[PDB]
């Protein structure tokens, strides 16, 4: 991994995305199916209306001692962190360390392309390449 | 960073644990307040008898169904995967990447003294000086 490089090289495309009518409950499975600590909400536009990580859950269910069955639409944040698919993987990282994420959605031209998390950066570190071409 | 650097030189002694007894519920209100993403279970000798993350509480917890008050106990790892203190940085990511852990406890002589998650690798990322 080069902390010079652009982020887009270390980032992933496995964003997953649940409805806001979607239980909590529902979105834990799906979350330890597909192996990932967030989830973006996405209205019946296509839109991100949210997001929400696995903390978000423990904080806002676990200890108010919530309902397993509501709408993760009532523990999602309103807003995202991003960072520029161009923005070099240093600047990526001391910003998630300012703001304290674990994941950060990558964004391009205005729009949400992937998401760079604490995982990615155990990949980058262990220099594993993703292949756009066919192996046999 | 240096792959060869002992553990040890990036961990967090940040480590903190809590009673068989304590409730999942109170746990996670622990967790929150001293900004921790996993604890370690402590028999009354003080040793470590178990290890749970914010993940696993959802995945054993929230999913089932079971009722957010029962045991830590309950729902604790039993079976700690871990690194020595002077295991070189290559080495715990490789274990780490093996058995697919976002968090590894860190022992020394047997006794856990710490743990190094992906957070701590992301400081150690960032940290600009070598240490000897």
């Amino acid at each position: 991994m080069d902390m010079k490089a652009p982020i887009k090289v270390y980032m992933t495309k496995k964003l997953l995305g649940v409805k806001p009518s979607t239980s909590v409950q529902e979105a834990s499975r799906l979350m330890m199916e597909f192996d990932v600590g967030s989830l973006v909400v996405i209205n019946d536009d296509g839109n991100v209306v949210g997001f929400f990580t696995k903390s978000d859950i423990i904080r806002r269910v676990i200890v108010p001692g919530l309902p397993y069955d509501i709408p993760v639409e009532r523990i999602m944040t309103r807003n995202l962190i991003t960072a520029n698919v161009n923005t070099p993987l240093g600047e990526v990282l001391r910003k998630m360390a300012e703001h304290r994420i674990k994941h950060i959605l990558i964004e391009e031209e205005g729009k949400i392309v992937g998401i760079f998390t604490l995982s990615d950066l155990l990949e980058a570190s262990r220099r594993r390449l993703e292949t756009a071409i066919s192996a046999e």
